[PDB]
């Protein structure tokens, strides 16, 4: 047979995924970015992207937000604000922000074409 441990009393989507019943064992789906053995945890984002040490980490379902000063900005929010406002490069040329200054590289992720 096969029962719902999700349905039963152990449901490891939390708060926050999509919790079904398989054949000897129990599926449970991901939210976002949940982790678990089989995609079934909610995992704290906010422990590898911290944006560093200047923004307050909070970890959220499947997502996180991490609060700056409302000065500098970017991924680890150290980046004084852009200044690839003199290098647009166009087509699939990305500005880099960098803390000193722009770097214009080349994408890909989204281009698909080549990009050389």
């Amino acid at each position: 047979q096969d029962v719902d441990e999700c349905s039963l009393g152990a449901n490891p989507c939390e708060h926050a995924g999509k919790c079904i019943n398989t054949l000897g064992s129990f599926e449970c789906q991901c939210l976002q970015g949940y982790t678990g053995p089989r995609c079934e945890i909610d995992v704290n984002e906010c422990v590898s992207n911290p944006c560093q040490n200047d923004a307050t980490c909070l970890d959220q379902i499947g997502e996180f937000q991490c609060i700056c000063m409302p000065g500098y900005e970017g991924v680890h929010c150290e980046v004084n604000t852009d200044e690839c406002a003199s290098s647009p490069c166009l087509h699939n040329g990305r500005c880099l922000d960098k803390i000193n200054e722009f770097q214009c590289e080349c994408p890909t992720g989204f281009t698909g074409h080549l990009c050389q």
